[PDB]
């Protein structure tokens, strides 16, 4: 009956809702991998540290409970580091657990002795040093606590050689109950039905449903919502999904002129940040009146002053406004100027898109490979879109009908988390296909991280090469000592990466070979690369 | 005519609702003190940035929006990061304003050029170094916004003199609205529901009030509340208030035996910290239920598991109670096996405070210097106690009646925020009486800023000292080359620094002189020191 | 026999070199405190950790090994931040042991949990929390080490409650030997040639003294080199002493007019700093040659260009710069151009200085008050000068004549150190007398340390309050309401203070009281202060 402090680590893990762990083994995290498997949890070995973290903080936002990364001392650690940023930044629930030295060979300069709890802080709502076997579950518990209560953040726990290899008597060591869901505050009575009001007496109304909402799994009470009191509304890049991108509500083709236009915006989820920027003219109206809907109440009235502030849970907030429905029914007028003047906006967009889209001239362009991968993504697939031109034309282009399918490089902008959000995806839907696109400078990133996902049979995921020679474009040819920052090897086979696991690789230049190269590669009994080559020119509308 | 830097940061202030700046002034923020003046901010010029920092934070639990404490570059900034610390750990509002050196002067060796935005954020929620002029009111405006927002604690600011000393056309710069004040969060409605099932099912119930139900400014909603259910409730130290002491419902002359057999706990914006000792046995029931009311969700489930999370502001959530109380009326029996177990403790207990308070010799003890002290405190009053003994006895003999009338150590137990929390008491409120009952050692860590008082006319504080000679006790008599690392000069005249400003000092060493002494400090026109000398022994 | 880890790190420090320690008791450091005085080590209980931080720094300064400031968790070592920060400012050897709450209490909101190693790590050459009993004195000759080796600094120790209170058998627990001294690299034969050449070759030479001299304590060669080169020195405030203040080649009185014509500086460990107006125009010439003596490389070459860098000790260094003139003698001629126009504002400002002396008008002057202290003070006593005016004008009327017999606000400009700094000179030298003379503003900031002067029978410390009503003046009256941001009450009688022990306070006005108040304070058994008040609109010499 001796439990030595790996196992106690890995038992606690998984007691806490943690199901999947991603990182690289090494001393002295190997038996932290080894139970983590015998106890429930799935490991994956990325090939780099970096990767393995972007797919920790992928878990976080898809399931809910935070996805662990495992790094060794030193190194190790500091690479997962730019996970924890990302999650810090999207504000998903992530935990980093990093090695660490011998405690006992402290300042003799030990094997990868480093600061590490001082590396972590600046994006960790929570740092620790377990100081006992006894008190590791305390930890554990408390880390996965903080990382999802409230506005979700990334935690660490420095883990010391000597305490993950200790030992104990089982008895002993106490195991706290699976800390409950995260609560789910709600907004005050007065302010539910002061942003009715704000609703009701607005000319030019809209709503944002963004990543917070779909974190949230407020993906019904939106959909009722919004189809109750038929408001003209707007979906951020991973807010696709939890409204259907096809429904008519949608404004998202004239998404520039409702933020300018709109004098009463409700933000569901979302904040006005550079993406939404800053909510500031010329974007917007320099009166608008502003209703926010958020779990964290430092992020209420930033930049611009919110006039109704929903400080809450999504979920729990929006039963409040469909019981605002119900002894109040109210539905927004369906034909106003401002409802008329936005869909001939829609209108005139969608004639441009499709005129862009069957354009079939070679070296092709972005909308004419999009409109094959758009028309082979089935409706409940998972697409993962990096890049610059790549991932803005798809957010527009690939539409999302469920919520929490669409990853991109998120609110950090984050070269390098695509792969290794592709194989979380794939690791909670294993049964859904993944679609991971990617351009060329993106997919350079993490591209290792291809034997990855076909050493643990992740088929379902299709790794897409949006390659244009370069960031934004590289030449046709390349003089050896004059190399643009930006350009690449022209005409790279990123394709025949699929060789080394015996996977198929497919190198497209023309619309013929297009369909056909992307039909057979979500047929493959391995992930196979469609490598896309299009115009160095070619840019959005 | 155009408006500098300083003018731009003190008007923006007082928009903001600051009403209160301590510190010291000095390079290069000499100007930012004397707009904060001419804008109606309240300056007082303490002797030490560090007693200037704690009153910043006791004005940020007095009013609701933060104090602001002004630094110098460098030394005058780093003694100001305490306060800053005191406010991350008693979850008060307060803002820290460092000056800096010339922008156009890093790494050359400036003037009190230092990291102060990596020392003041290990307890910042928000640094930050305005980048230009223009923007000094944005900055301003989320300073205190995050200083008051979510569970509140302290920001700084990182101002470089050029900023300060620059101008610019006054039209031209945008002040943000006075930001609302800090959002009420409610909890869902079945939270409510099986709350009042875990204190209907409960066989031992305990209501713990905090000062962070204080803070909310929640006192007529507990009020309503416990009189309608008629539970026995405990008050924290700072707690205090919340309910007048005098409250048949208080079980706090029987503290240690309530948390050892209570089935059912209700936290009121009280922390399962230390103060509470964590929650766990010895002192408590080792399957002891929870109903948790606070509004920091990361700090729900901490040392014991919550059973009810009540996720929010405690005067909101308080409010969701009393409406469901009285649409389903339930009390607590007033006759029950919990209640008559602690009344027999509270009367034993009383019983033998009774025979403390009666002793007369000499030298006195903390009970007996205490009596006097309590038949003279009016029910308006407020109190600053700090110390060991002297304040730990003093929070079972000292009654409060109106909520956020005393002031003592806090959640860090921190020497040093005395003074400059009756300071600050004495600002907020110059119609009510402020004591300022501290031990020896507690004064030594902020006495001079006695003279601070005095020289704002502070006449309604009262500085009580009580000197048992040390850190909980001091000899008789000191060889210089033999002093105990805890004692301090036997029978130390503390009282002659009111004579720095020609005050009254007062000794007092038997307990005929105690009564004449305190109601002669109290009429006084300046702020007088009562110096009382107690025996070492007493405990 | 057992041990416990209170007295292993009581032991290791007092093997280590540490003499001094200053603090506040309380949990959990007090067996810390009392295994100290055990074991050799004086404790000295301030009246707030800040004083006694910048204490600790002082007794680096002063004795070449780091003072140790002791702090209970939580707001006893945050109060001892400050001192850390002066030490690294001045680059001075200094320790603090902060307490901390018990190892198997971490995340439960222990008492006085805070993140202390990163609150010191800003200003800190070394943050370690030790993790075992028997590795305590590693901790411990490390930081020792790491204080006073290469640039000397700060370092902080984490000694959590359990740690201090656990027990082993003491054989187990290896005690290092006492670390050696700092080492003293040298310059390479060329940069000597090369330096030694860049002064033969200056139409306009100025060395400058600073208390990086003095802490590498080569009084001795600098004396020695300066007086075989008769080149004019100018020394900073608190190298001043490294070099007779009274010295025919000190052109302190002309320090603008030095500074500005000199084409060649030859930098004895003193920075190009605000100190010395970073070496910039409109106050340097900006051609200007420097050689830079300097303990850390990094600092070779900051502001300004440096010509030749002689990085390495003071002391080793100023060795090989005699061994150069001792075959190859050289000396500056006594009969320039330079020096006549230097000697020409020397003796300028010497009789205007003589002539504010001689103002015998009421309110007084600093001039006239300094004028009765400076003779009142022995020239083997320390100089402890804190405050605005107060401080300024008395680094040029305050002569000294020993090194690190000068202690001030230093690279920080901090005020609240005083009354701490005359506190840890009184204890390294308790035969020597202290004059700690501070501005009123200043006192302020550490004034209960009075009481902890007396405590502990310091008699040799003299209190002098030069009294102008506030930071840098203010009014006679003072309405409660409308109170100016830098005055404090009129006519503040912080002599009283003297009564809280038992001592003697003197409140002087008078130019006819000065001397009688002073020469009675200074023969007190007990430490007493002088309250003297000034004119709040005096200012210095233009
Ligand atoms: N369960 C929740 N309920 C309400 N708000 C939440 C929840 N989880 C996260 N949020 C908030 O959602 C915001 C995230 O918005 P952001 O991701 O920037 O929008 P976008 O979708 O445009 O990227 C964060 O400020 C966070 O506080
Ligand atoms: N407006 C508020 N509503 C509810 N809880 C609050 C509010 N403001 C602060 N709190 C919480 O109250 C708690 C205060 O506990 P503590 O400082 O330990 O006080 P005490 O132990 O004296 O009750 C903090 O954890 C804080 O999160
Ligand atoms: N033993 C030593 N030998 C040589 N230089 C030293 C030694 N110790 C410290 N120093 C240097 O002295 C310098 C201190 O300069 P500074 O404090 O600015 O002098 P001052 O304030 O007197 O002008 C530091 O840069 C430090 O590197
Ligand atoms: C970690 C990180 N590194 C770098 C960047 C900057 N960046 C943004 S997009 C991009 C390259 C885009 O690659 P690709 O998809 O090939 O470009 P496109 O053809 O779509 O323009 C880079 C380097 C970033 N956002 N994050
Ligand atoms: C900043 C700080 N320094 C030191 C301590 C340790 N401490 C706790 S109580 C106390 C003073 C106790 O003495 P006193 O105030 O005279 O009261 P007594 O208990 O003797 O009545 C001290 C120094 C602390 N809590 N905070
Ligand atoms: C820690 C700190 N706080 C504040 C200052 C700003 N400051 C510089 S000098 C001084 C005091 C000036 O007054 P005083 O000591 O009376 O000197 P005087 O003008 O009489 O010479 C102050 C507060 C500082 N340098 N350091
Ligand atoms: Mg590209
Ligand atoms: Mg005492
Ligand atoms: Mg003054």
């Amino acid at each position: 009956g001796q439990i030595t402090g790996a196992q106690i680590v890995a038992r606690a893990l998984k007691q806490q809702g943690v199901e999947y762990m991603f990182g690289i083994v090494g001393i002295p995290v190997i038996p932290i991998a080894m139970f983590a498997q015998r106890e429930g949890i799935k490991f994956y070995g990325f090939r780099n540290e970096q990767s393995a973290s972007y797919a920790a903080a992928a878990v976080g936002y898809l399931t809910g409970r935070p996805g662990v990364c495992l790094g060794v001392s030193g190194p190790g650690m500091i690479h997962g580091v730019a996970g924890m940023a990302n999650a810090w930044s999207n504000c998903w629930p992530m935990i980093l657990i990093g090695g660490a030295n011998d405690s006992y060979q402290n300042g003799q300069g030990a094997f990868q002795e480093a600061p590490q709890i001082e590396a972590a802080r600046p994006f960790a709502k929570y740092c620790a040093r377990p100081d006992s076997l006894a008190r590791l579950p305390f930890y554990v518990e408390q880390a996965v606590r903080t990382s999802i209560y409230g506005r979700p953040g990334a935690v660490y726990l420095d883990l010391p050689g000597d305490i993950i290899t200790g030992a104990m008597e089982e008895e002993d060591v106490h195991f706290p109950p699976r800390c409950p869901d995260a609560p789910r505050m709600m907004a005050p009575q007065e302010s539910i039905d002061a942003a009715m009001a704000a609703l009701k007496s607005a000319e030019r109304p809209l709503v944002i449903v963004g990543k917070g909402a779909a974190y949230s799994r407020a993906e019904n009470e939106v959909r009722e919502f919004l189809e109750t009191t038929q408001l003209p509304y707007l979906a951020s890049p991973m807010g696709k999904g939890v409204m259907p991108d096809d429904h008519p509500l949608s404004i998202a083709p004239a998404r520039s002129a409702a933020l300018l236009g709109a004098d009463v915006i409700l933000l569901m989820g979302a904040r006005l940040n550079w993406m939404m920027h800053f909510g500031h003219p010329p974007r917007f109206d320099p009166k608008v009146r502003v209703i926010q809907m958020d779990i964290s109440a430092e992020e209420i009235g930033t930049n611009v002053p919110t006039e109704v502030a929903l400080v809450g849970d999504a979920k729990a907030i929006t039963t409040q406004l469909n019981a605002s429905l119900k002894q109040q029914p109210w539905q927004y007028p369906s034909e106003t100027t401002w409802w008329t003047g936005l869909r001939k906006k829609i209108d005139e967009n969608g004639a441009t898109v499709a005129e862009m889209m069957a354009d079939e001239s070679v070296p092709m362009s972005y909308y004419r490979v999009y409109r094959e991968i758009r028309d082979l993504i089935p409706n409940d697939a998972i697409i993962q879109n990096e890049g610059a031109s790549t991932m803005d034309i798809g957010r527009t282009l690939m539409p999302n009908f469920l919520p929490r399918h669409r990853l991109d490089a998120g609110s950090f902008g984050t070269m390098g988390v695509g792969l290794g959000q592709a194989i979380a995806a794939a690791a909670v839907h294993p049964d859904k296909h993944v679609f991971c696109i990617e351009g060329d400078s993106a997919f350079g990133f993490s591209g290792m991280e291809v034997e990855t996902a076909a050493r643990y049979g992740m088929k379902n995921i299709t790794f897409i090469i949006i390659n244009n020679n370069g960031i934004g474009g590289g030449p046709d040819t390349l003089d050896p000592t004059r190399v643009p920052p930006s350009a690449y090897t022209p005409n790279a086979h990123y394709e025949k990466m699929a060789e080394i696991y015996g996977g198929k690789g497919y190198f497209v230049t023309e619309p013929s070979q297009l369909r056909p190269a992307l039909e057979e590669a979500i047929k493959a009994d391995k992930p196979a690369i469609v490598n896309i080559m299009i115009s160095a020119t070619s840019q959005r509308k």
